[PDB]
RNA sequence: AGAAAUCCGUCUUUCAUUGACGGAACACAGGGUAUUAUUUAA
RNA sequence: AGAAAUCCGUCUUUCAUUGACGGAACACAGGGUAUUAUUUAA
C-alpha cells in the first residue's frame, strides 16, 4: 500500500561573505573528493574478473556477455583529468586478450574500434588497477579479494546489479568482516582526501560511483548495437540503389543549401511499399497518394515523409524498387550512425552534493514576522568544514515564494487542513482587495503580491496548516549556490485494478496539437466491450483548456488564434505599406503585394496572418542586396518587437510557435543572403554573431521564448487535464505513450508530465498505440469487427467551392491507400445519400486545372434543389474533418441524424478520438 | 447487506368470453368470502379481553393504555352491509362499562362522545361475538380460549402486535384447539370448500381492514381528548367575537366565510408584528408585507393580508397572546367538531394471485416478422360453477412492461436490469423506413413496438439479468391487474466517508429547482456539523428538457412566447376588450387595465393569467343576457389557439392560470346564477344550468392533476439523472423519512421512491431560512445570514426600487428584514450614498415631495461613470447572493463595501445550504 | 395460450402513423417581487 | 539565524505595485482544409 510522490522546489542560497566562503570551501573539497574516488574507482572497476561478473549475473532474465562487461570496465575513454595509463586503438584488442585468456570477442572489437571524442583518450584500467596496487603496497590478490566481497556485498555496482546505496563506507571503513587490504585503502583515502567523515565520504562516493556504473552500462549495450549496425552494414547486395538515392541530391528536386542523409522516415518506411502498390493505380494522379501518405503518417506516428524525396523516387520507380530502395535508406541510416555515434566516456560531471536533514523544520522555524510584512526566508543548517579541518554547522538563507505558499508558511487555521497549497491540490489564496497598498521595487511586486495574499489568509485566520507530517528535508547544492528541496509524501492505499463504479478517461492530440477527453465509467451492466472485458458507459467529452482573464474577457492560451481580421487593420496596414514600396523576389516576377493581397482575401486571424507574412518577408529578403538589407533590416524588427510581434504576442497555439519558427528563418534568410552562403562558405553561429551581433541577441531571445512556452504549455495540458479528473472522480488515465524505462515534443512532453502529476493525485497512468484512433468507432472498433470510418465536416452549399470538387475526386480515386479506402466508401456513402451518383464518373475526370472540369455551381444546383436551399447544410467526407459519424453517442452534444439511411450520431473527431484512446489496451 | 426494490406495472385484463365469466366469478367469489370473513372477524376482535391486550402490549416500547384498545376493537361504526346489533349514540359508555368492569375513561369516552358517518352506524361488537359463539354452538370461553391462542400466536393483529401475513389459514385449518371444527365448518358453509389461497386472500382483505381501522381509532380518541383539553382551556371568549366581527365588517366581499386559524395569522411571529407594530404605526402594513414573504419563503402558509389590517385595527387593545390563542381555539373547534370517527367498512382492494404470470423466458410467442407479440399471459387458477380450480391463460398489454422486462433479447453480449434511459438503455430511434400503418389511437405504442422490433434485428436488445423466478398478479372487480417486479440493489449506509459524493436541492419561490453538488474529503475546508471536510464540486438547475423540430423546450420552467411572437393572439384579446365595457364604482372601460398588461411586455403564460383574471373581473358584473356571448368569448379563450387546453409548460405559470380559468368559471357561474351568502349554489346547479361548461371545469381539473404528477416525476427523475452522471451517492431535501407545498411534499416522496433503484441514500432536513444562510459560515460555528441581492443597470433603476429601499430600511425589526436592513446600509457604505438614508427614511408611498428616482441615477452615474454600469441592490426574492465562498457554479469573485465576495445563483446557494444541513 | 393493444401521462400559437420525452403501487375582490440572422458602423 | 527576495514561467494590439494564471527535479524552396450591441422588419 501507500502511493508515495515527491514534490520538490528549486532556488539559490543568499549566505552572507563567511558563510558564502565557507560553502564554496566544502563544496570544492567535495569535489576534489569525488574526482579523487572516481580515479581510484575506476582502477578498482578496472581490477574486476569474469568470475565476479558471474556471481553478479546469476539472477538475470536475460543471459549476459561477460567478456563486454570486463571489458567496458577494463578499458574507458577517459578525460585528461582521470587518465593515467595511455593505450592506443591499436593496442586495445591485443591487451584485453592478454587479460582475459580467449580471443577478443566480436562486439568487444567494436567497443575498441570506434570514434572517440576529441577531447577524450583511452585508458587501460587493469593496468592502472595493478598500479594502485602497489602504491598501496598491497598484493593484487588481496586487493581482488576485497572488491570480490564489495561486489557480492553490492557495495559496488557490477554489470547488472546495482549497488546498495553508500553502505560501502560504512562497510569498509565504518568500524563485512574480513579485509585484506582495509587499513591501506582507509589510510590512502585520508590521506590524499580529508579526515574521515561519513557523509562527506559518502557524497563523493555516490558522485564517483555513479559516474562511472551509468557509462560503463551505457558502453555495453553501445558495443551490442553497434555490432548489430555492422553486421547489417554488409548487408546491402548492391550501393547501386544507395547511389541513385544519394544522388536525388544532385538532381533539380532538391534546391537546399547543404547535404542530408536519407533515412527510412524520409520515405515513410514500411508503408512506401504500399504507396507503390497504390502507385500501381496509375499514373494519374501520384501526388494524391503522396499526400493521404504523408498526411497518414503525420496523424499517427512517424515524422512525415518529405514529399520532394518521394517525387524523385517516382521519377525511377520502376527500375530501383520498393524493398531495394527502403533498404539502401537503411544502409544510409545505418553507416551514419556506426561512423558518428561516438563511445561514452567516463567524466566526472557537475552533479550537486545532497546535505541530509539540511532544512529546518516549519514548525521549528525562527520568523521575524513583522505585521506589514511576513518573513519571507527559508533557512539551511548545514555542515560545513572550516580551513582547520573541523565540520560545524551554520544557518543559510534562501527565497521562495511557492515553498513558502505551499508547504513552509504558518498556517492559523483552527479547523482548516491541507496538505500542500496551490489550486491542483484544492486551496486558493483569497484575493487582493482594493486596500492593499503594494510599494515596492518592480522586479519584486510578483512575489510581493503572494506574500500580501499570504498575509491576509494569516490575518483572517484563513490559512490551513499544512498536514505533510514532515520530519527531515534533504537539500541537494551546487558550486553555483543553486538549491533543490524535495518534499517527499503520501498520497493514498494504491488501486491499480479497474473494478465496477471505477472511471476511467482518454486523451487524445489534434493535428493542430490542441486536445480533447473523454471520461468514461465501469457498469455493472450494459454495453459489453470485449477488449476491455467489462462493460463501459459514456460519461461526458470535452476539450482541454487552459484560460486567463485579461480584464474580465477569457483567453484559452492553449489555443488562442489571436484577433480577428478586422480588429488589427493598422497593424496589416503598415504591412500593406511594407509590401508596398518594397519589390518582388527572384522568374524575377510578383511585385510583393499580390501575395499580401493573397494572404488578406483569406482573412486570417492575426496570429495566421503573422506567419504568412513571415513566410512572405523571408521570401522577400532572400534576392536582395547587402545595401537593401540595412532598409529590412529595420522593417524586420519593427516586426518582431512592436505592436504585435511574436515577442509581445502569441498564445500558446501551435500557431504562435510556427510563427517563431518562420521568425527564425526570416532572421536566417536573413543571414545567408548578406553573408552569401553556399557550400563554398557554411556560415555558422559565430560568423553570424560577428557579423550582426544584436540579430544575433534576437535569435536567442526567439529560441528562449520558444522554449519556456513549449514548456508552459506542457504543464497547462497536464494540469488542465488533472483538474478534470479531480471534478469527475476519474481514477485511470490513458494517452499515447508507453512506461518502459515516434514521437512528438508536445505527446511526450503531455505524457511524461501526467506520468508526473498522477502519481500525486492517486490517479493511475496508462499508455497504448494510437494507430488511427481518429478513425475507429468507438464500441464498436475491435469489439470485434474491427470498423473505421472517414472524418467529414459539414458546410452550408452556399459555400461549396471548386476545392469541395478537388476533395471529392481525392478521396475517391485513394481506394487503394490505407486511410483512403474509408474515405473512397465515404464518398460513395455522400453519393449515395445525396443522390448524386451520376456525377461520380464525372468526379473521376476531376483533374488539376483542367477548363473542362464540372464546375461546383453544378454540385450546389443539385443540392439546392435535393435541400431547397443554398442555406441548407451537407456532410463532405474530407481529410481532418471535424464531424465524426459515429455508431453511438460518445461525444458530448453529439446530434442524431440518418446518413444513407444509417443511424448517426454527429460527433466531434476530436471527442471520439479521445474516446477511442479511452478504450485501447493494447500499447 | 442487500437492499430491495420494487418497480410496477398497471394494465386492464383482456380475457375472451368464457374467461371472462370465469374470471369474474371468481372475484365475487372472492368478494363475498372476504366480505363474510370482515363480518366474522369483526365478531371475533369483538371478542377480545384487558388480558389479551397486556399480553400483545408486554413488550410495548411506550406505555399503552390498554382499555382504549379494547374499547375500539369491541365499539366500531360501520356500514350497513355489515352490521348486525345495532347500538344507540347513548348507551356506549354504559355497555363498555358492563364489558371492561370499571369506570369508563374520558379518553375512553370522547370517542363515543361523536359525529359519525351520515350511512354509518355504531356496532355493539360484543353483542355480535356473543351471538357468534351461539351461532357456533360454542360457549363463551371457549372461543375466548382459541381467540387467545390466536392473538398470542401473532395469528390475529392486535393493538401495537401486527399479525404474521396469514398464517391463521393454515394454522387453524392446515391439516390444542377447542373450536377448530365449528369455526371451518361454519367457514366452509358460508363460503366454498377450503383452499389455501382463496382462504388466505379473503382473510386478507377482511383483516387488514379491520386493523387499519381500530388502530386509526384509538390514535384519533387520544388526539380528541388533547384538542377537547385545549378547547376548553380558554375563559373568556370575548376575542374570537372580536374576530368574527370582523367577519361582518367591510374587509372582505367573499361569497361565502371560513374558519379563522392560527396560519391565516402567521402563527408564533404574530407576536413580533405587534412588536413590529409597536415601532411606528403611520405604515402598517409594510412590516405585515416582510412578514408574507417571510412566511411564503419558509415551510409556511402565507397569512392573508385583510385579518392581518383588521388585527392592526383592533391590535392595542385586543392584544396579542389573545388573539393567537383565540385563532388556535377557532381551528381546534372546528376540528374536533366536524372530523368523524373513522368507520370500518370493507373498501375496494383487490386479490393476488400468487405466480401468475409465465416468465418471459417461458413465454409463447407469435412473433411475425413485420410485429412482435406484444402480449403477457397469465396463468390464473379459476373456480368454475362447480367448485374445482383450474388454471386457465389470460393475455394483457402492456409496452412499458414489454419494453422494460418482457421482450426477449437477442444481444450476446449487452445486458440490462431495464431497458429505459434513467438505468442507462436507450431504444434505437426510428429511421425514414419505418412505414408504420395502424390506427391513431395506437400509433404511440406501435412506435414502440418498432422501436424494440429495430433493436431485435439489429441484435441489440439487452438481456435482462434480473434473475426472476415468480411474479405476483393483483387484480380487481374491474380487470385492472397490478404486476410487482422485487429487485437486489445494494449494500447503503448512513456513514459518510471520503470520497463519498452527496447533493442538496432546493425549491424557489418560482417552483424552480435547484442542485448543489459536494464531496466528502480527505483535507481542506472542515464543517463542524459534519464533522468531516467537504469540498464543492457543481451547481446547477433541475430541467426536464423536450425537444420539437430541433427547439428546446424546458418544460418544468418554459414561460411561453415573448411579446412581440405572440400578436395575434393579443389583437384579438384586445379586439374584445374594446368591444366590451368595464366592470363593477363602474369607471375604467376595460381597454386601460388591458394596457396595464402589456405595458410591461410580459411573456404569453404570464399574460394568459392576468387577462383570465381580467375576464373573471368582467364576468363577475354583467348582466345574464350578456354572459350570453361571454361565454363563446370564454369559450376560445381556454379552447383555441393558446388556451390552456392546448398550450401550456408545466411551469408555476401554467398551473396559476388553469387555477384564473378555474375562477373565470366559478365567476361566471355565481354571476349568472346569483348567488349569495345566503342563497348558496352547488355543483350540482352549475352542471344543470351549463353543462358544456362544468365539461370544462372537469377538463381543467384534470389538466392540473396530471401537469402536476407530471412535474412531480420529472423532477425527480432530472435529480435522478444528475446523481447518476456524478457518482452522488446521497441526496438531501426538505422533508423528513416519518407545513408543506404539494410540490416539496411530492418530490421528496418521489425521490424516497426513486432513489434506493439507484443504490443513492435519501435524507430529510429541516429549511428554516436556508435562502439567506452564508454556505460554510453558518453553523460553522457562529451562525452568519445575508440579504438577497439583485444585479440592475443604472439606467433602469426606477421609483420601485427605492420603495424596496426604503421598505427594507425600515424592517430592521421584523425577522429577515434585519439581514435586508444591514444590506441597504451596506449598500449605501459602498456606493457612498449615506447621505440620502434619511431622505429614503421619509420615502412614503405616494408623497409629492419624495425622493426621485432620477438622483439616484444621476449621483450613481457619478460613482460608476454611465448608465449602464450595473449596480446591486437588496431586494426581497433577489436573484444573487453574496457568498462568502464560491458555492455556485459561475460565481464570480468581487469587492462590495470592502469584502471579498462570490456573486453566486441565489437558488444554488440555497441548494448548498441544504446540502450542508444535518438538523431536521 | 385467442393478433390484438395507446400501461398511465407530459411538452409545442410546431399536435408529429420516423417529433421529443417522463413514471413502483395503494388510498379569499382583484394581482411588482426572447432566439436565427445581417445592415452603414465601432 | 543576517530584512530581504520575482523559485521558474505563461497569457493580453489591455503589460497590470488589488489583471488573470501554470509547474517534482535530473540529464525547406515557398506555405498545405468574431463578441457587446441595437436599427426599419420578420
Amino acid at each position: 500500500s501507500m502511493s508515495s510522490a515527491i514534490k520538490s522546489y528549486k532556488s539559490v542560497l543568499r549566505p552572507n561573505e563567511r558563510k558564502n566562503q565557507l560553502l564554496k570551501s566544502t563544496i570544492q573539497c567535495l569535489e576534489d573528493g569525488s574526482a579523487f574516488f572516481f580515479k581510484m574507482l575506476q582502477g578498482l572497476f578496472g581490477g574486476i574478473t569474469p568470475e565476479i561478473v558471474r556471481f553478479s549475473t546469476e539472477q538475470e532474465k536475460q543471459q549476459q556477455d561477460i567478456a563486454l562487461w570486463c571489458a567496458v570496465n577494463w578499458f574507458r575513454p577517459v578525460s585528461q583529468d582521470s587518465l593515467t595509463h595511455t593505450i592506443a586503438s591499436d593496442n586495445l584488442v591485443e591487451k584485453f586478450e592478454e587479460y582475459y585468456g580467449g580471443t577478443a570477442s566480436d562486439a568487444i572489437k567494436q567497443y575498441f574500434s570506434a570514434s572517440i571524442g576529441e577531447s577524450y583518450y583511452w585508458n587501460d584500467c587493469r593496468q592502472q588497477y595493478y598500479d594502485l596496487c602497489r602504491e598501496l603496497g598491497v598484493e593484487v590478490s588481496d586487493l581482488t579479494h576485497d572488491l570480490e566481497i564489495l561486489c557480492r556485498e553490492k557495495c559496488l555496482a557490477v554489470a547488472t546489479e546495482s549497488n546498495q546505496n553508500n553502505s560501502i563506507i560504512s562497510v569498509l571503513f565504518g568500524t563485512e568482516r574480513d579485509w585484506c587490504c582495509q587499513e591501506e585503502l582507509r589510510s590512502y583515502v585520508e590521506q590524499n582526501t580529508i579526515q574521515y567523515d561519513l557523509w562527506a565520504w559518502g557524497e563523493m562516493f555516490n558522485k564517483a560511483h555513479t559516474a562511472l556504473k551509468i557509462k560503463s552500462t551505457r558502453n555495453y549495450n553501445f558495443a551490442k548495437q553497434r555490432l548489430e549496425q555492422f553486421k547489417e552494414i554488409q548487408s546491402l547486395n548492391n550501393l547501386l540503389v544507395v547511389k541513385k538515392l544519394n544522388d536525388f541530391f544532385d538532381s533539380e528536386f532538391f534546391s537546399g543549401e547543404e547535404t542530408y542523409t536519407i533515412c527510412v522516415h524520409h520515405l515513410g518506411g514500411k508503408d512506401l511499399s504500399k504507396l507503390y502498390k497504390a502507385w500501381e493505380d496509375d499514373p494519374a494522379d501520384p501526388e494524391n497518394a503522396i499526400v493521404v501518405l504523408c498526411d497518414d503518417l503525420k496523424n499517427n506516428f512517424k515524422k512525415e515523409p518529405i514529399r520532394n524525396i518521394l517525387r524523385y523516387i517516382f521519377t525511377i520507380r520502376q527500375e530501383c524498387s520498393a524493398q531495394d530502395i527502403l533498404a539502401a535508406a537503411k544502409y544510409n541510416q545505418q553507416l551514419d550512425r556506426y561512423k558518428s555515434q561516438k563511445a561514452n566516456p567516463s567524466v566526472l560531471g557537475n552533479q550537486g552534493f545532497t546535505w541530509t536533514n539540511a532544512v529546518i523544520l516549519p514548525e521549528k522555524a525562527q520568523r521575524n514576522d513583522r505585521p506589514n510584512s511576513l518573513d519571507l526566508r527559508i533557512w539551511l543548517y548545514l555542515k560545513l568544514r572550516h580551513p582547520d579541518g573541523r565540520w560545524k554547522k551554520h544557518h543559510i538563507p534562501f527565497y521562495d515564494t511557492r515553498f513558502f505558499q505551499e508547504i513552509y508558511a504558518a498556517g492559523n487555521s483552527p479547523v482548516d487542513t491541507c496538505q500542500f497549497r496551490t489550486p491542483r491540490f484544492g486551496y486558493h489564496l483569497p484575493k487582493l482587495t482594493d486596500q492593499t497598498a503594494i510599494r515596492v521595487n518592480k522586479k519584486h511586486v510578483k512575489a510581493a503580491k503572494t506574500e500580501a495574499r499570504i498575509r491576509l489568509a494569516i490575518q483572517q485566520g484563513t490559512l490551513p496548516v499544512s498536514n505533510l507530517k514532515i520530519t527531515e528535508i534533504s537539500a541537494t547544492i551546487n558550486s553555483k549556490g543553486q538549491v533543490r528541496i524535495p518534499v517527499k509524501f503520501d498520497v493514498g492505499r494504491q488501486k491499480g485494478t479497474l473494478q465496477i463504479g471505477d472511471r476511467f478517461c482518454g486523451y487524445d492530440q489534434n493535428q493542430t496539437a490542441s486536445h480533447a477527453y473523454s471520461l468514461w465509467e465501469v457498469v455493472k451492466e450494459g454495453q459489453y466491450h470485449k477488449e476491455l472485458g467489462c462493460f463501459v458507459r459514456f460519461i461526458s467529452s470535452g476539450d482541454i483548456v487552459s484560460i486567463t482573464e485579461n480584464r474580465g474577457n477569457q483567453f484559452d492560451q492553449l489555443s488562442y488564434e489571436g484577433l480577428a481580421y478586422p480588429q488589427y487593420a493598422d497593424w496589416r496596414k503598415k504591412a500593406s505599406k511594407f509590401v508596398s514600396l518594397w519589390q518582388i523576389t527572384k522568374i524575377v516576377t510578383v511585385e510583393a503585394k499580390e501575395k499580401f493581397d493573397a494572404i488578406c482575401k483569406y482573412q486570417p486571424r492575426l496570429y495566421k496572418f503573422n506567419k504568412e507574412y513571415a513566410y512572405l518577408l523571408r521570401d522577400i529578403v532572400r534576392g536582395k542586396s547587402l545595401v537593401e538589407l540595412q532598409q529590412i533590416r529595420q522593417e524586420i524588427f519593427r516586426f518582431i518587437e512592436q505592436d504585435c510581434g511574436v515577442t509581445r504576442l502569441g498564445s500558446l497555439s501551435l500557431s504562435t510557435l510556427e510563427t517563431v519558427k518562420a521568425v527564425k528563418g526570416i532572421i536566417y534568410s536573413y543571414f545567408s543572403t548578406a553573408l552569401n552562403a553556399s557550400k563554398n562558405n557554411p556560415i555558422s553561429d559565430e560568423q553570424r554573431k560577428e557579423f550582426d551581433p544584436e540579430l544575433f541577441a534576437l535569435l536567442e531571445k526567439l529560441e528562449l521564448i520558444r522554449t519556456r512556452k513549449k514548456k508552459q504549455k506542457v504543464e497547462r495540458i497536464a494540469n488542465s487535464l488533472i483538474q478534470t479528473c479531480l471534478e469527475n472522480n476519474i481514477k485511470f488515465i490513458r494517452g499515447e505513450g508507453d512506461l518502459s524505462t515516434s514521437m512528438d515534443w508536445l505527446a511526450r512532453g503531455v505524457f511524461n508530465k501526467i506520468r508526473q502529476l498522477a502519481p500525486m493525485h492517486n490517479i493511475t497512468l496508462f499508455g497504448c498505440g494510437s494507430l488511427y484512433t481518429s478513425h475507429q468507432d468507438p464500441l464498436v472498433h475491435r469489439n470485434p469487427d474491427k470498423a473505421m470510418k472517414c472524418r467529414w465536416a459539414a458546410i452550408p452549399v452556399k459555400d461549396i467551392g471548386d476545392w469541395v470538387l478537388r476533395k471529392l475526386s481525392q478521396n475517391l480515386r485513394a481506394k487503394n491507400i490505407g486511410t483512403g479506402e474509408y474515405y473512397h466508401q465515404g464518398v460513395k456513402e455522400f453519393l449515395s445519400h445525396y443522390e448524386l451518383q451520376d456525377l461520380e464518373e464525372e468526379l473521376l475526370k476531376w483533374r488539376s486545372d483542367r477548363k473542362s472540369n464540372i464546375p461546383c455551381w453544378v454540385l450546389q444546383n443539385r443540392l439546392a434543389e435535393k435541400l431547397g436551399n443554398k442555406e441548407a447544410v451537407v456532410y463532405i467526407p474530407v481529410r481532418g474533418g471535424r464531424i465524426y459519424f459515429a455508431t453511438h453517442k460518445v461525444a458530448t452534444g453529439a446530434v442524431s441524424i440518418v446518413f444513407d439511411q444509417k443511424q448517426v450520431w454527429v460527433c466531434n473527431a476530436d471527442h471520439v478520438a479521445a474516446a477511442n484512446i479511452a478504450l485501447t489496451v493494447k500499447g
